[PDB]
């Protein structure tokens, strides 16, 4: 019993976790076998930021330029590319601490576990979602560049995203593992505004399940709705709408419950239109969106 | 910028963790050098744990009836004895992976990392508090025990929990690493409630200091209070007493931030008396009171 926001155990992450130096810049990267993978503002100083020509910054770098540490142990880089928004630093030893990996771009709504790093060094772990408009809402302060988001599924770790930027509202944008930024964003310090951060609506669901499995039913209502009628309702409260999709991937919580989604629609229907009334849900006071359907079975 | 739940990297305690079966009960142990740590119930079957005699029970026991596997790996236990609620199972082999360590007995309101096992295997990790009553809001399923509670100081792991129960109201209890329970509770299936659940003042604070640190800067307001004021209003309210000791601790944030303790004394006593009126603060409708300051300077 209870539910918590869990993260995936961190070891076979912390165990890729390197040190990438180039001139002055110091942040994070991942060695996955022979390639180190770090973001490829690490060749820019703060005035290249502001408007970097990568492809021309990077002509004046060659491989003994790229400082790889390993803990307090030096990686000899053989080879470099950009690939996206990406530095491949080629290193001559494989990493002996390599998992079974694989590269993955999420989905809006996704959630993932970040190990937030400092200097090469694993600092701490929490969940994250990719919200709707492409953003996170991480723990990042200067030097957590680099740091990834994975899940672990099978005991293959995949990684989906890697910290680049803060924007000015203080959320964050990021790349897969191929350097392709998470929504509009670019690698630049330039004014970039997130869209509306809507609320990903099939993961409320899953977590009013969750409150269900775990003995918190006060918000059950006596009604039902319809798939339109509740996303008339969920689009005037900047909620996600619904798809036939989304219900397929409820089935399992809609069985061991025995609640219809469509039940559990008109029960959250009414939590927005009515509010919470100062009472809480799985300790909390409003409405969690950074639970998955997979992520509540995962963890009841 | 940001600021989130944040656990320690668990990989130290993932290389520590070993499956228990003793009879037909499985659960988790801790390996630290050449023991392993775990409950000692354990020994009970079911019906054993609705009044079990420890030491009877352990009559019955040899060294051979405790099976320890390390991933797919056997190890010989070559002694055993009970050491409060806890079983210190000696085998023949130290653990390689053994982390500088240290057991510690945490006072309430400590926050540490969780990394919830089944089967000796690393499922997740949160973080907790130690509630003021002496039980944590966990979340722990059937062969969870054994589980451990931790914090990372120093690249010393300082272990100050392992899990043994979940009371009837969902709730959790468990020891130290020398076995002896946080609070009145014991490791038998009896009726055992808790006391009040009483909120973790200078957490709370901290938090609201972290909140101010990440621009959330709306609840402050023009008052200030005394720590006797404020404390007439904290135990209307279920908080714990404000001491000076508490005080001395928030000096730090405090410090950085510009506002005085009894400055934010007063803005939490105006959260106390009016709530939050719909808005949030570092996105939670409630106060968050599972960081220390400690806690909050760490993720700062
Ligand atoms: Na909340």
């Amino acid at each position: 019993s209870g539910f918590r926001k869990m993260a995936f155990p961190s070891g076979k992450v912390e165990g890729c976790m390197v040190q990438v130096t180039c001139g002055t810049t110091t942040l994070n990267g991942l060695w996955l076998d022979d390639v180190v993978y770090c973001p490829r503002h690490v060749i820019c100083t703060s005035e290249d930021m502001l408007n970097p020509n990568y492809e021309d910054l990077l002509i004046r770098k060659s491989n003994h330029n790229f400082l790889v540490q390993a803990g307090n142990v030096q990686l000899r880089v053989i080879g470099h590319s950009m690939q996206n928004c990406v530095l491949k630093l080629k290193v001559d030893t494989a990493n002996p601490k390599t998992p079974k990996y694989k590269f993955v771009r999420i989905q809006p709504g996704q959630t993932f576990s970040v190990l937030a790093c400092y200097n090469g060094s694993p600092s701490g772990v929490y969940q994250c979602a990719m919200r709707p408009n492409f953003t996170i809402k991480g723990s990042f302060l200067n030097g957590s560049c680099g740091s990834v988001g994975f899940n672990i599924d099978y005991d293959c770790v995949s990684f989906c995203y890697m910290h680049h930027m803060e924007l000015p509202t203080g959320v964050h944008a990021g790349t897969d593992l191929e350097g392709n930024f998470y929504g509009p964003f670019v690698d630049r310090q330039t004014a970039q505004a997130a869209g509306t951060d809507t609320t990903i609506t099939v993961n409320v669901l899953a977590w009013l399940y969750a409150a269900v499995i775990n003995g918190d039913r006060w918000f059950l209502n006596r009604f039902t709705t319809t798939l339109n009628d509740f996303n008339l309702v969920a689009m005037k409260y900047n909620y996600e709408p619904l798809t036939q999709d989304h219900v397929d991937i409820l089935g399992p919580l809609s069985a061991q419950t025995g609640i219809a989604v469509l039940d559990m629609c008109a029960s959250l229907k009414e939590l927005l239109q009515n509010g919470m009334n100062g009472r809480t849900i799985l300790g909390s006071a409003l409405l969690e969106d950074e639970f998955t359907p997979f992520d509540v079975v995962q963890q009841c």
